[PDB]
């Protein structure tokens, strides 16, 4: 994995190693929840919004969100575990 | 702003203004709240923590993940205000 969100380097600098491998566990976990919700959304958009033809709307809009918090955070982890170097159990 | 997290764009595409006026705006409110609550940790960690002397424990790591959803969600923010074109009142 890559570094995408700088700032956590030094937010982490010279954590013990059990803590990081804690926090990083942790944004594991939520990662799968950020997807499942993303996922669980996107599937119930109509076809056409599934193809980007039509946007907008309020259960769109609801969708992208869940999106853009499993994306963020999504960065977040990859950070994490490009500083740690693997992905803990 | 810049664009930090590269996959909005395309999950806001052709997206009608208000609709990501909306967006944007309640992403402006959650940012405020995450500030708010990584500040309030950071204030209580003892001084060797601030100054990066003493690195580790429970404390230290509520706070860690505070600032690290903090600066996940402004990555997300930056990039809405880059792709609108301008910070929404």
């Amino acid at each position: 994995k890559k570094v995408e969100l700088r700032p956590l380097i030094g937010l982490t600098r010279g954590l013990p190693p059990t803590d990081l491998e804690t926090i990083t566990i942790d944004a594991i976990r939520t990662h799968r929840r950020l997807v499942e919700k993303a996922d669980e959304l996107f599937q119930a958009l109509p076809e056409t919004y599934k193809t980007g033809q039509a946007c907008g709307g309020p259960q769109h809009i609801r969708y992208i969100e869940a999106s853009i918090e499993m994306h963020a955070q999504m960065s977040a982890l990859n950070t994490l575990i490009s500083i740690l170097g693997f992905i803990p159990k």
